[PDB]
């Protein structure tokens, strides 16, 4: 059908054959992120590669060992269960990054990876992500981290430059400052992603529990696990990933 | 009264404005009241009463309620029947129902200018000071755009040091969260007693609010009793009732 | 021309309005010259301009210049009777006949809407493009009042790839300096290539104006032969002229 | 030879029982308060007691005034002193954010520069006199330096100006400074009284002209002078600074 046409397109622009090989199953993740919209699709083909040659400080290493260091210290967990419309659920926590020893960039790098570890799964490609970032222990260092350059590049990965669909993004425990910096982002905003972005502040624990219930960490409302235990299992993952973690690395 | 006979002469002395408000004992107290019948500072807030009053005469020159009418029709303003339990008295301004296309910060002002003027002539709120509930339930970019440094200027300088009444409590409900950013960038420059008067109660102000005015509060606070419109309602008329007075005591 | 009977055929398989702006040869040719004639951009930007048109009918379905004739005759904006060296047309906008009182923010928007749609027709100023220029004296309050968020994103809009005109200048004189502040929020937001075009001349900009449009400039930015008035009342005149065929493109 | 209100000024600083340490109540001292008020005793006494208010509120400001501990700022080029003074007798203060490290130096570590500055000058009758204009030069501004003024800084920054140090401000020049500091400014104008509004001066990127009209001659070659550098003048003020270490200790506690 319209993958017919996408792999045609994908010769005649000479869209780079390594290091992710060309196969069929890698251009359906442009396709699902598109709901098979052809035009759109390969729109974010093309600005997917265009995000990486533009970044290669980012794209061009997935391996993790570089941040194995994050991992270890309780940065990022993956729920072991999709919530109630089939997707993935990530978790990341600002205190457990040293804005001294890891840099913005070693963090985006992180997602970038569980992205791709995550982007093969159809149930993904089908349903997106939800992103958690948990801000209490935000620092001043941290901000500084945050350049326009990252702030940037934060916004393409979310617009229109990585195959997978951003069903939302909850912060929990933000300063009062990120909804300045929100109030003034809030009706600048598209209908779209604006219905997508909720912060839930300090008295979280309820309005977290109703989008997902029995399936949150200890931690935040649920009782069957903790941070640890999914961090841990996230970070095994990862790691047991390695050698795919290369075969699509520069 | 301590210091009533010595402000009298050292108001002579001076040459403070004889009109509009004269120069009555009953006027003189507000100023020894408000200061504990410390005569030092009592003196010290008449002079700056009187310099307030002539940086803003766009202010404070006019009191008569005419002009500021509409806006307390639409319900923008009312007083509880009742003290809280200290004896303050509560004033209530909600911003929802000031329509910044028709009124300016100015004409607000006023309104807040007016109510103080009629209740300082209450011995037991001279004592006991006032509160001041501020609902900021639909605040607009609009009613920012009013809010001007000079406008800010202006409140901030009537609070200082310069209005005979005792400010027992400032509390907020309903605030938009950019108000904490605006109080955190405000806060080094307050007092630590004032600062321990300003509460922001948020959306969920309801029960952190019945702890400082429990039995008092109309029915859209928590109270049970009567309504904002019956409050605003009684409030309103009483203004009118004192707009000769009002007229009296203007330039 | 390369693609012109390629982007019909998508036209007619999308099935996209027939009216008010009938689909002749000449009205296509817009999309392809603003898109020096690639087939795939072309098409993306005609998408692009009738779903803006969808999304905004309060300022794309009347072109009628009859509703804001008052608004040019206080000469709020004007035209060069000049190409510049470049072959761009000028266009020229003053603030400070711009009554906020009168007319809105979707008033002032459809002036620039209807200039827009009569200059695309020649076929000069699809190839080289236009230049904007701001006098942003006499700025008000009470214009940034109106230039709300949901104007900022229908103006914005309009400028990213969703009409058939290309954007080879932008520039703003007599700023009042927060607008230097609004440009530094909007520079990571902003492509490298549009950023060059645009231009903060501020306070002083005779010099740095007559190096960009000289010999066709009016008297009072540096030029000698017209003024603004002249202009005003020139591209008044054409508008109005034209109000029989902004009629036939309208709903 | 008796200086009006000197007698006085004595008697009151004992009956209010003024601190003896670290600064000696020398005539010398007395003066510099009378003079920065031109000899109006009572202004010059609210004057002096608000110094010294203003000093027990910022001991982490005021108690050590020795050199040392911002020795590295000054070697690194941040804070300069012209050798004439401009046409009416006022002291001249380069201050330079780009030679300001906010990882290594905090804000309260270069308002400790301009208090030694401050303290040294005041002993000049000519500064006394015709009071000091200072330049800062915001070229190089980060978000690092935003972050350390605090609303708390701004504070003590606001108040040490306020009829606090017993020096005129004759001037404030702001070259190269971000917009925001003319929104900032725009938000605290109607707190500022009208002297001082027609005292302040940002000049933006395009200084140059505007700045030699207040500093004919004598500006260092950076803006537009031509007798010496910025550098020159960093190095002479450093070494200033330096050989006036010991002075800087008996004013310290
Ligand atoms: C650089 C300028 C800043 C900006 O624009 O931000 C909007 C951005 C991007 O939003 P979007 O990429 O347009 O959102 C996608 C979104 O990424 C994608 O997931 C959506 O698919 P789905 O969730 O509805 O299945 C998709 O739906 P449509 O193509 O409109 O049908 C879009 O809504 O959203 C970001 O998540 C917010 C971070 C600031
Ligand atoms: C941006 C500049 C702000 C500033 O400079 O503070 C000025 C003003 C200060 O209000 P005050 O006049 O100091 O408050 C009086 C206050 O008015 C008065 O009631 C207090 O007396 P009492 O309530 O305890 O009897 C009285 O206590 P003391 O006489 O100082 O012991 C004071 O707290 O505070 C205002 O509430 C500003 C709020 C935005
Ligand atoms: C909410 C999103 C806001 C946004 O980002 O839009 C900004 C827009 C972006 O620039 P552009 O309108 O996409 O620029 C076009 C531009 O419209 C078009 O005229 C240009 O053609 P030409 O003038 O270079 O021949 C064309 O050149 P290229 O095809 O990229 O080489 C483009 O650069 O530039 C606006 O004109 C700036 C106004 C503030
Ligand atoms: C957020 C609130 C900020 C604020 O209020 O600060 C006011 C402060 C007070 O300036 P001052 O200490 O009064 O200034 C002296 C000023 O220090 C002194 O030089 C002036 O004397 P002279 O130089 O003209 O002889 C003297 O003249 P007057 O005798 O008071 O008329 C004053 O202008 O001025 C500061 O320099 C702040 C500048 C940003
Ligand atoms: C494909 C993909 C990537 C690559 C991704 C995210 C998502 C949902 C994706 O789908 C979420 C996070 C992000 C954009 C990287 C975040 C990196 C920074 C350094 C984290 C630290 C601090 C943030 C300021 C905290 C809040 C940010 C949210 C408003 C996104 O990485
Ligand atoms: C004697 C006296 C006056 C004269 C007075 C008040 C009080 C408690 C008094 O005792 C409180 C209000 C104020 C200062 C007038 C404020 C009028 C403004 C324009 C209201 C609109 C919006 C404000 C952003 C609401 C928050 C107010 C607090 C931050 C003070 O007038
Ligand atoms: C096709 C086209 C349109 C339709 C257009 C413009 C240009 C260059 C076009 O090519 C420029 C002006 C604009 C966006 C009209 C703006 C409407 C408002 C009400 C103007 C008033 C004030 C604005 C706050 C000025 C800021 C915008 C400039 C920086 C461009 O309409
Ligand atoms: C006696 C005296 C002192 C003590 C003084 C100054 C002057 C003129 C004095 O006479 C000027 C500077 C100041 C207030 C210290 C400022 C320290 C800050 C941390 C500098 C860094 C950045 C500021 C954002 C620069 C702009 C401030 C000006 C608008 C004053 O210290």
């Amino acid at each position: 059908p319209g993958l017919a046409e996408l792999r045609r397109r994908v010769q005649e622009a000479g869209v780079p054959q390594t290091p992710q090989p060309l196969t069929d199953a890698f251009l359906l993740r442009f396709l699902r992120a598109r709901d098979f919209d052809l035009d759109l699709a390969w729109r974010l083909m093309k600005n997917y590669y265009k995000w990486r040659a533009e970044c290669p400080e980012l794209s061009a290493d997935l391996r993790p060992r570089s941040i194995l260091g994050l991992l270890k210290a309780g940065y990022h967990g993956v729920l072991r269960s999709r919530d109630s419309t089939g997707s993935r659920v990530l978790i990341y926590r600002i205190a457990y990054w040293d804005p001294k020893v890891f840099t913005a960039y070693d963090v985006f790098r992180v997602s970038l990876i569980t992205s791709e570890l995550i982007v093969q799964e159809v149930e993904t490609q089908r349903n997106g992500v939800k992103a958690i970032f948990d801000l209490e222990g935000w620092q001043v260092s941290h901000a500084f981290q945050i350049t326009p350059s990252v702030a940037k590049k934060i916004a393409a990965v979310l617009t229109d430059s990585f195959p997978l669909k951003v069903r939302g993004i909850h912060l929990i425990n933000e300063p009062v400052i990120f909804h300045a910096v929100f109030s003034m982002i809030k009706p600048f905003l598209t209908e779209k992603i604006k219905d997508r972005i909720h912060l839930h502040g300090n008295n979280y624990k309820s309005s977290m529990l109703q989008h997902f219930p029995d399936i949150l960490p200890r931690e935040y409302g649920g009782k069957e696990f903790s941070m640890e235990d999914i961090c841990q299992e996230w970070t095994n993952f990862i790691m047991k990933s390695e050698d795919y973690l290369s075969s699509i690395s520069e």
